[PDB]
């Protein structure tokens, strides 16, 4: 998986705090796994790349929340 | 608004893209307009600083993209 690994892994992460805000970052992280695959089926690496830099933010906001 | 109205000028930037990333963007930035204003009525003010941080972010990662 990759991308999609390590944004379940997030998504793993952020369900253990149960809050709105996280459920939102959870939705938000599933739409970037949905997105992620049509994208590397379309061979776009620069959107690919933009959803990497997406996901490693998303990791250093729930990192500090938990 | 404070919150919309910086987050409907990351929508608008977001649409001046047309990629399909940046509709997963804009998707997820309408989401946190509707998250910011519910909250916001409960008084749960930490976690609208989270949503104002995770604006800053989206902030920080459309602005490569242009
Ligand atoms: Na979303």
């Amino acid at each position: 998986g990759e991308f999609e690994k390590r944004a379940k892994e997030l998504i793993e992460r952020a369900k253990k705090l149960n809050t709105r805000s996280a459920r939102t970052a959870i939705v938000f992280l599933a739409n970037l796994i949905a997105t992620y695959k049509e994208l590397k089926k379309e061979g776009n690496e620069k959107e690919l790349k933009l959803l990497q830099q997406s996901l490693a933010h998303m990791q250093a906001l729930l990192e500090q929340e938990e």
